[PDB]
């Protein structure tokens, strides 16, 4: 998933 | 942040 991997959340808060 | 950057700030819009 995207938002349990760090890189991925930092960069989608819309969602994470 | 995200929302300093372009790409990021477009791709996550309810947000930023």
């Amino acid at each position: 998933g995207c938002c349990s991997d760090p890189r991925c959340n930092m960069n989608n808060p819309d969602y994470c």
